[PDB]
């Protein structure tokens, strides 16, 4: 039986949560009830399962399981056509309602009138808004969210208490997801492969100690927790997170230093300790790169004897020595080396051939480099809502066609990149941004993939994981856009308008200016500047009241 080895692993606990989850990324749309319901059912069935190893339908898959339960055009299908069917259904934008919280007094209520519904609760919305928020990282921010209402429900003050801490999850949550929606993406739309290389080159940059073998042994294992877990196998994607979590505290002394303050704590928090750790220290005199793949002339007959490991190899040391590059910068790296090597050993002398290949480095290092030097001089010069006008001007022409609340979604995050990257050393700063970056662009990427409405977009989306950054960076403004003309709908008076808080108003007029940039593209930063501020002046004084909708009409 598959569903007692596992009920046995996780617990019944984490096993109820897993179930959950797993069916609220399903069947978005479906009630919270409805869920539970199918759980329980799901939980129960596999207790007998526990006592009776042989016991009726316990030989079964727990895709076939869960298959059978959610379906009571995807269903009328079988294993595992039908599994896929409700992979390929899964929607990162789901038209559900916004998530907003009642009075504080009035949660807390609840959350004492009833615990656990309360936290499935949550549970449940978070899964079902994101399809594809990793699991077992779900469990963690759960027991964070527990601990929360259990400590600020119990004070003088609550809503100074609690607030505080909901916001900072929401956001964490938020990262989270994205972050885990390119290992997904990646997975998925370019292959293991490619997501293995990523791994490599940046377990060998969190561990410069660990030997090659003992990171293959990590990205292999890695990359069969990820797969699962964006396959929609969440039990097992635990179950195999954990033993991983186990495997490298016990070799703790062969990877990392840092790993010893994550490795005594809970099972969950060592989890989520181990995938924020720093970079180890790097080992001292390490031997030159080229003198073993450029100078030694053994570096073709290693390319076909066994390219794949030798070009690991590569990655490996090439990672490992610098924790100043990003991920997808030494991914450029490493193709570039391999297509050197493609065409240098097959010419007359290859060792002249290739001997030149890191010369072909310096640009594509140097490009990244000035880019976060040049937006972080800005950040300073304009603070982070500033910044992220002009990036939302800037990528407004680029891409005129996407939507609106998606160009000022991304715009704003893209705009984040200012004020979590700059206030580090250079050396730290291409990592944080540029792989910060990444994610961004692929929330671009999926959002647009739903409604495809930019060739421009699509093919810098799906011609190349590692060039995506440099592909937007290098797009100009698109002239082949039509000036989208004056709607008005767009500004219909509404009350909450004149009651917006700082954050509130700042979106609106970001949303008003990328209407405005649609509107008339050719607009100089002066000429946006004065009709925007008349604009704001106008609103402004349209909510000094009296009959406000009047004035506004
Ligand atoms: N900035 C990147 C870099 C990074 C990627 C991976 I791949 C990784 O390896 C794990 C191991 C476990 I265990 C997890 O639960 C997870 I998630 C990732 C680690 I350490 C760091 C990120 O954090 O995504
Ligand atoms: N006044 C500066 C010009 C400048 C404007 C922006 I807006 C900017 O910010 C981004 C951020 C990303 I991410 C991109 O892909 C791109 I293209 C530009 C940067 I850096 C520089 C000068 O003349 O030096
Ligand atoms: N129609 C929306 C409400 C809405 C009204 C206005 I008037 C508006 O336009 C501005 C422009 C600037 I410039 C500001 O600083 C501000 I605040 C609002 C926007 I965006 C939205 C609804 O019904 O939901
Ligand atoms: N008389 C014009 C109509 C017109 C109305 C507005 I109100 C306006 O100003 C803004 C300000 C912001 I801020 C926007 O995001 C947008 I879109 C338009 C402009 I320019 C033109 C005609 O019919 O030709």
């Amino acid at each position: 039986s598959e569903v007692a080895h596992r009920f046995k692993d996780l617990g019944e606990e984490n096993f109820k949560a897993l179930v959950l989850i797993a069916f609220a990324q399903y069947l978005q749309q479906c009630p919270f009830e409805d869920h539970v319901k199918l759980v329980n059912e799901v939980t129960e069935f596999a207790k007998t399962c526990v006592a009776d190893e042989s016991a009726e339908n316990c030989d079964k898959s727990l895709h076939t399981l869960f298959g059978d339960k959610l379906c009571t055009d995807c269903c009328a299908k079988q294993e595992p056509e039908r599994n896929e069917c409700f992979l390929q259904h899964k929607d990162d934008n789901p038209n559900l309602p916004r998530l907003v919280r009642p009075e504080v007094d009035v949660m807390c209520t609840a959350f004492h009138d009833n615990e656990e519904t309360f936290l499935k609760k949550y549970l449940y919305e978070i899964a079902r808004r994101h399809p594809y928020f990793y699991a077992p990282e779900l469990l963690f921010f759960a027991k964070r969210y527990k601990a929360a209402f259990t400590e600020c429900c119990q004070a003088a003050d609550k809503a100074a208490c609690l607030l505080p801490k909901l916001d900072e999850l929401r956001d964490e949550g938020k990262a989270s997801s994205a972050k885990q929606r390119l290992k997904c993406a990646s997975l998925q739309k370019f292959g293991e492969r490619a997501f293995k290389a990523w791994a490599v080159a940046r377990l060998s940059q969190r561990f410069p100690k660990a030997e090659f073998a003992e990171v293959s042994k990590l990205v292999t294992d890695l990359t069969k927790v990820h797969t699962e877990c964006c396959h929609g196998d969440l039990l097992e994607c635990a179950d195999d997170r954990a033993d991983l979590a186990k495997y490298i505290c016990e070799n703790q002394d062969s990877i990392s230093s840092k790993l010893k303050e994550c490795c005594e704590k809970p099972l969950l928090e060592k989890s989520h300790c181990i995938a924020e750790v720093e970079n180890d220290e790097m080992p001292a005199d390490l031997p030159s790169l080229a003198a073993d793949f450029v100078e030694s002339k053994d570096v073709c007959k290693n390319y076909a004897e066994a390219k794949d490991v030798f070009l690991g190899m590569f990655l490996y040391e090439y990672a490992r020595r610098h924790p100043d590059y990003s991920v997808v910068l030494l991914l450029r790296l490493a193709k570039t080396y391999e297509t050197t090597l493609e065409k240098c050993c097959a010419a007359a002398d290859p060792h002249e051939c290739y001997a030149k290949v890191f010369d072909e480095f310096k640009p594509l290092v140097e490009e990244p480099q000035n880019l976060i030097k040049q937006n972080c001089e800005l950040f300073e010069q304009l603070g982070e809502y500033k910044f992220q006008n002009a990036l939302l001007v800037r990528y407004t022409k680029k891409v005129p066609q996407v939507s609106t609340p998606t160009l000022v979604e991304v715009s704003r995050n893209l705009g984040k990149v200012g004020s979590k990257c700059c206030k580090h050393p250079e050396a730290k700063r291409m990592p944080c941004a540029e792989d910060y970056l990444s994610v961004v662009l692929n929330q671009l990427c999926v959002l647009h993939e739903k409604t495809p409405v930019s060739d421009r977009v699509t093919k810098c989306c799906t011609e190349s994981l590692v060039n995506r950054r440099p592909c937007f960076s290098a797009l100009e403004v698109d002239e082949t856009y039509v000036p989208k003309e004056f709607n008005a709908e767009t500004f219909t008076f509404h009350a909450d308008i004149c009651t917006l808080s700082e954050k509130e108003r700042q979106i609106k007029k970001q949303t008003a200016l990328v209407e405005l940039v649609k509107h008339k593209p050719k607009a100089t930063k002066e000429q946006l500047k004065a009709v925007m501020d008349d604009f704001a002046a106008f609103v402004e004084k349209c909510c000094k009241a009296d009959d406000k909708e009047t004035c506004f009409a």
